[PDB]
């Protein structure tokens, strides 16, 4: 039942059981291990073709009050069962409640602990909550958008915030953000086939052009956002430059680095996923920390089905591009990744490589080995997309299962 | 739409449903509960010694189910023979307990276990194994002939070819037949004073286990250890690989002078001999099996691990690199160079050998393969994924399914 966890660098060894408190199931069945599936189809989220039983949200809901008052030990306090007592109204009588403030940022938080794909959870207790369910209008959308990129930037000193929009209501549409993240480059297919700037975003692309944008011809046009209220066509804004910071990229040592004119925005911030609270579910709820290293110097720019330059970049560097077992690609690959953190360090932006990335997350786990019992983690996701087993976490068996408060994904509205 | 699990690769955008996996008998360690994926060793393949012969019951529908397997491989399902060889095996754990299988199916079941193996890149090469049977075998000194025998066709100096060697399954109320050692070729670890390990911290136990049983140690790093035989009932013999039997690598970088300088080697040939095949319900504690390295599993695991040679800082240091803060990559850089250094050597010294990218190339072919033969492939991710550049290789962008499936390698107690 509770998983015997070893690490095979230190041979230690512990007991999950936060496990036990899962109440959602994964991919997985004794028959066969899918845990390296990006998505599920099972745990997504439905929309609403009506109200959930009053029975499911109000169980989800008692059980994160009862997480949000042992939180501040007020738990059994008179305060936590008039909270209950609430809830239990507002439910019985609309089919549904709303949170206090105070819980929001608590769930949010909560959110981010509980992500067991993310390796940044170290940070998890400092998190900026710009509470934003109280918007009506695309246009205000775009305001609170604006304003979460031009704090959580904050001239290069990153600091990490999520932005609450309106919870969905059964029977209304959902606001929602169709850009995948609040800053992303524009993919225009050219011709033959192929494409001009980012692959991944050919799409979202598209659906731009087609409600009107004004494409441009290069490698690195930031993309305006789709911003839907409910029930109304998507309206798109364009961002503000001077808002949307960007590194360019060069080498500290290999100066033709710099002409390759490659360079990539500083704010990460997924903007398509789905925060559930209580049962509550969050539609639009944009969240940002800040960048590590590989995720734009090994996925970004060396996947070859993102911006594949890494033979146009092996050629620089005189490399023996006709066989594999010259490591050419290898070789190529730590430049780049050098390449991002030195322009990243020098245009004074938050980055954390992978290395130093990943030791904080062992400590993460141990001090929720500690506070919790336990840890949900995404191996294949924990680990770097390079020097892999160079990291600590590479020898770090992990346990994996689906926590309350929660980022899910969910369908695309269109 | 199916009823199967929807796999994708998200390089190529293509999609692919695994039927295979309907056809796995043995749960693994996960639960819709939680995913126990990236556990090495979870309580299940495990086979805890059995005091005696499998249920009656239960070893008949595992070996009837081999039988099948045998003769579909043939395609004569369902024919007079098939049904024959049915009739027989029943008869016999009717009357024995247990059953033998014929030379040709020995030979399909093992590689069907190869082919079989969740965790092993190396596949496409599965319909290509020397199966030498040695199920005649009777003695620890009869253990150690069969053995120098597959390292000397195996290694074939320097052309490596896939092979493994069968001893005598278990039997009721008699001991198995059991080689200590992890692997037939592996460096002596040393426990030293100060609290150090000289050579490989792996091998540390089976090191004093082979001291204990009067082996007279040396003192390198790379001290090649003697070998651990076991009969039935009979305590453990020991046996000294000659020197010649033994190939070995120097390791040198095609443009590093000084690495040659570092006296880095390795061995050849990989044999993990620790491992249990089990066919048609019958378990063969010992069978030894080989095929050749892959680059990572020398250049990054081995040397690089801090629980091995960890030698990156030493490398880092004649590279002339800041070992003083992580965001210089001076792990990825020396990791990089040592691996070079190893596939360099081997291709120098006309030994066979893999890269991590090739292998999981050709690895991605096999899938392909097997989608068309079997409607699927066991794979476990965070095993094909190579140690280093791993988004670098096609198999980090394609999506695995892992489950259990038999003729199989299981891990097994150590026998002391
Ligand atoms: C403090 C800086 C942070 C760092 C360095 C960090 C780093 C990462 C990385 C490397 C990933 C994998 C991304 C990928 O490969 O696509 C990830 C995933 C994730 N992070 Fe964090 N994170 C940070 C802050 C945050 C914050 C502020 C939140 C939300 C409050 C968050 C929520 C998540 C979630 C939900 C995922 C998975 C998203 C998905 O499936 O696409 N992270 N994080
Ligand atoms: C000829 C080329 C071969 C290559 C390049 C290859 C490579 C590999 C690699 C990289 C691993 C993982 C190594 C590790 O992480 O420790 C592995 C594991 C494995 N291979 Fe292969 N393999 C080949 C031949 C064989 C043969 C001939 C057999 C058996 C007949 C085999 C059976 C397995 C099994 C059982 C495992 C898993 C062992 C474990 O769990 O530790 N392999 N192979
Ligand atoms: C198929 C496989 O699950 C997929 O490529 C995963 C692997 N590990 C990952 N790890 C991180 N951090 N991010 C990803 O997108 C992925 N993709
Ligand atoms: C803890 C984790 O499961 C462990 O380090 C695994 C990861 N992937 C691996 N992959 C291979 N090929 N070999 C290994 O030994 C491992 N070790
Ligand atoms: N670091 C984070 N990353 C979110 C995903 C970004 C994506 N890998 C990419 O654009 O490369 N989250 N965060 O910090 O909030
Ligand atoms: N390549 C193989 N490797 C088996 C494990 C070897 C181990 N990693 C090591 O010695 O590094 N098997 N094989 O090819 O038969
Ligand atoms: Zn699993």
């Amino acid at each position: 039942k509770f998983p015997r966890v070893k690490n095979w660098e230190l041979g230690s060894i512990t007991y999950d059981t936060l496990c036990a408190q899962s109440q959602q199931d994964g991919p997985c069945t004794p028959r066969r291990c899918l845990g390296s599936l990006v998505l599920p189809r099972k745990l997504q989220t439905r929309p609403s073709p009506g109200p959930p039983p009053a029975e499911q949200l109000l169980s989800q809901a008692r059980d994160f009050i009862n997480q949000y008052y042992s939180s501040i030990k007020r738990s059994g306090s008179q305060a936590h069962e008039e909270r209950l007592q609430e809830v239990e109204a507002e439910v019985a009588s609309t089919g549904t409640y709303h949170l206090r403030e105070s819980e929001l940022v608590f769930g949010a938080k909560q959110a981010w602990r509980n992500a067991p794909r993310c390796v940044g959870r170290i940070q998890w207790g400092k998190l900026q909550v710009f509470d934003a369910r109280d918007c009506s209008s695309a246009q205000e959308m775009f305001t609170y958008i604006c304003n979460h990129i031009k704090y959580a930037t904050n001239r290069g000193n990153l600091r990490s915030a999520i932005t609450v929009f309106p919870q969905r209501a059964p029977g209304r549409g959902d606001f929602r953000i169709w850009n995948s993240q609040l800053v992303r480059y524009a993919g225009y297919r050219q011709q033959d086939g192929s494409v001009r700037g980012d692959p991944a975003n050919v799409e979202i692309t598209e659906l731009c052009i087609q409600h009107g944008w004004t494409p441009g011809n290069g490698r690195f046009d930031v993309l305006p956002l789709l911003l839907q209220a409910p029930d109304e066509a998507p309206e798109l804004f364009v961002l503000p430059p001077e808002l949307v910071l960007e590194v360019p990229l060069e080498h500290p040592t290999l100066e033709w680095f710099a002409a390759l004119g490659l360079r990539w925005y500083a704010l990460p911030a997924v903007s398509n996923m789905l925060l559930e609270i209580g049962g509550l579910e969050f539609s639009a709820a944009p969240f940002s920390g800040w960048y590590m290293s590989t995720e734009i110097g090994t996925r970004n720019l060396c996947d070859p089905h993102r911006y594949n330059i890494l033979e146009d970049v092996a050629v620089c560097m005189d490399l023996d591009t006709r066989t594999t077992s010259s490591l050419w690609k290898d070789k190529a690959a730590v430049e780049i990744n050098l390449a991002v953190l030195h322009s990243f360090q020098l245009a004074k932006v938050t980055i954390v490589d992978h290395h130093a990335a990943t030791v904080s997350f062992m400590k993460h786990l141990d001090n929720e080995q500690k506070a919790r019992g336990g840890c949900p983690a995404d191996w294949a996701w924990i680990v770097p997309p390079i020097s892999g087993s160079l990291t600590p976490v590479f020898h770090q068996e992990m346990v994996n299962y689906i926590l309350s408060p929660a980022f899910r994904y969910q369908p695309d509205p269109w």
